[PDB]
């Protein structure tokens, strides 16, 4: 009755701002689960004003900007971002990404884009 597993073949997979995100499709108030392939950047800042962003590095070397503050990142390494933080990064990385609560793209506000010689990736 219940579905509890989803699967990278039916989930929804698409570009955004140079990241490749899978969308499993799943609905949960208190956390939002995605995938994230990068191979230079996320080129657009953003902050959202209700959700944390956590990255767990599955694989590949990156750097966060945020607040404009860059912050290393490499394979197992976790990187937690609070509500309200302005949010970019370079790198080639294999990601999962954890929105909580729920992502709702109604919370989040557009900064800047980002210039794609910027990356150093
Ligand atoms: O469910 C989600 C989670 C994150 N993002 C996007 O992922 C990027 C950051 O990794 C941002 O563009 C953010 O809007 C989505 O589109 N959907």
């Amino acid at each position: 009755m219940t579905k509890y597993k989803y699967t990278v073949e039916e989930s929804e997979r698409f570009n955004k701002h140079g990241i490749d995100l899978t969308v499993y499709g799943q609905v949960d108030p208190s956390a939002t689960v995605v995938r994230v392939s990068v191979e230079r950047g996320h080129f657009q800042e953003f902050f959202n004003v209700r959700s944390s962003y956590t990255f767990y590095v599955v694989s590949g070397q990156g750097v966060f900007y945020l607040n404009s503050e860059a912050v290393p990142a490499g394979a197992t390494d976790l990187i937690t971002v609070p509500p309200n933080t302005r949010i970019h990064y370079f790198g080639s990385m294999e990601m999962v990404l954890t929105v909580a609560p729920a992502f709702n793209e109604q919370d989040e506000r557009h900064v800047r884009f980002i210039s794609e010689s910027e990356s150093p990736y």
